[PDB]
């Protein structure tokens, strides 16, 4: 496959500072083959007392203003910027699903709201990582920019999308020259033999790849191992089984994307779906 290579990126904003994190990691971005990124405004109308016309005029205006600033930066960092006109209006969610069509994959922020949270006031990212077909990728923080890709954390339990997650981890890592780490979680139902095997390939493979083995919940693991080996970022896969509800509620993913100081990329389909 192509991976990151000449990708579009899909990058979602309402203008708030945590939507923006995304834009300190252009120059992580540029060097794995990403050329152009499709900047995506949606009037929010599904919070909606007040009348719905002025609102889409209220809201087009402060969006003018400012993605101005947001493709300014983009063309800066040597990418191609594309505002996405006219702003969709309704759902962000449904809006941000729809347009990925278009996309390789979505990078968007965060604001780290608890499970309560997300469930009571909406979760725009939760929504998306829930339905989307193309890998999305969450930021919150820039502590590892210019280092996005030095060491790669992947959890991985053999699924079609941990999978795929492997397959976008070993191409960054060997675009960069970084580490890769796999970890995967269980009690038993022993796959250690397998995962060591893989290790072995791997580093025949010409890459610098070290597996980690480990028990208990599944995302006090993966961030623990995130903390212990320093990793840059966490790739994983998700099937985005039930509902957003129980996503959120119970998922590994919701749980390590909230908790992770480092930006998570989410495989959300197999080679073969
Ligand atoms: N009206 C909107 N238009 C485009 N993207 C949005 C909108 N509202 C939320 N988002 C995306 O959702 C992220 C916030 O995720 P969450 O905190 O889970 O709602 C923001 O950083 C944006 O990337
Ligand atoms: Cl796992
Ligand atoms: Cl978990
Ligand atoms: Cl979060
Ligand atoms: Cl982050």
């Amino acid at each position: 496959n192509l991976y990151f290579q000449s990708n579009a990126m899909l990058l979602p904003t309402d203008l708030s500072e945590n939507s923006f994190k995304v834009l300190e990691y252009l120059g992580d971005f540029k060097k794995v083959g990403v050329e152009e990124i499709g900047v995506l405004f949606v009037i929010n109308l599904t919070k909606l007392g007040i009348d719905i016309d002025h609102y889409i005029d209220e809201m087009s205006e402060k969006a003018e203003e400012v993605l101005p600033e947001v493709a300014q930066k983009i063309e800066a960092a040597g990418i191609k910027a594309e505002v996405i006109k006219p702003f969709p209006a309704g759902d962000p969610v449904v809006e941000i699903i729809k347009a990925s069509e278009n996309y390789s994959f979505i990078a968007m922020g965060s604001r780290g709201a608890s499970k309560f949270k997300k469930i009571l006031l909406g979760s725009v990212s939760e929504g998306v990582l829930h339905d989307s077909k193309v890998p999305v990728y969450i930021f919150k923080h820039d502590m590892v920019v210019n280092s996005l890709f030095d060491r790669v954390l992947v959890a991985y339990d053999f699924s079609k999308w941990a999978d795929r997650a492997l397959e976008y981890a070993k191409f960054v890592v060997k675009k960069t020259g970084g580490e890769l780490h796999i970890i995967h979680v269980s009690e038993d139902g022993d796959k250690t033999a397998d995962l060591r095997v893989m290790e072995e390939v791997i580093g025949a493979e010409g890459i610098e790849v070290h597996v980690h083995i480990e028990s208990g919940t599944p995302h006090k693991a993966i961030l623990a191992k995130r903390e212990e080996i320093n990793a840059t970022t966490i790739f994983m896969g998700s099937r985005g089984a039930g509902s957003v509800m129980t996503m959120i509620l119970g998922s590994t993913s919701e749980s390590v994307i909230r908790r992770s100081p480092v930006p998570v990329f989410v495989c959300k389909r197999g080679d073969d779906e």
